[PDB]
């Protein structure tokens, strides 16, 4: 959990994050997201069935999580798309290999 955190603030740093609902929708429409962090406690669960058909075609735990995450300083996310990263090493290579 603490290794998503370092991969955010880095995605933030370099300028490539599509930051709730929408924007994750569209750029997952095309290739450019390359990772998605969404959430599990939303209503109707229309929205996750959406994202995981999407990624099909990591999950984690609620939305107000992902704002704090999010440069948001906090209001509720949903799910974030991370294009870019911007950097190496450390916990994206745990991260990515789990």
């Amino acid at each position: 959990v603490t290794a998503i955190q370092k991969v955010i603030k880095n995605a933030h740093v370099h300028d490539g994050l599509k930051i709730g609902i929408r924007e994750v929708i569209k750029s997952i429409e095309s290739q450019e997201a390359k990772v998605c962090f969404l959430s599990d406690v939303c209503s109707e669960p229309a929205y996750k069935k959406l994202i995981t058909t999407l990624c099909a075609e990591m999950v984690q735990n609620d939305s107000k999580d992902l704002g704090h995450w999010a440069g948001l300083f906090i209001i509720g996310a949903s799910s974030v798309a991370v294009v870019d990263f911007g950097e190496d090493s450390a916990e994206k290579d745990f991260l990515l290999s789990q």
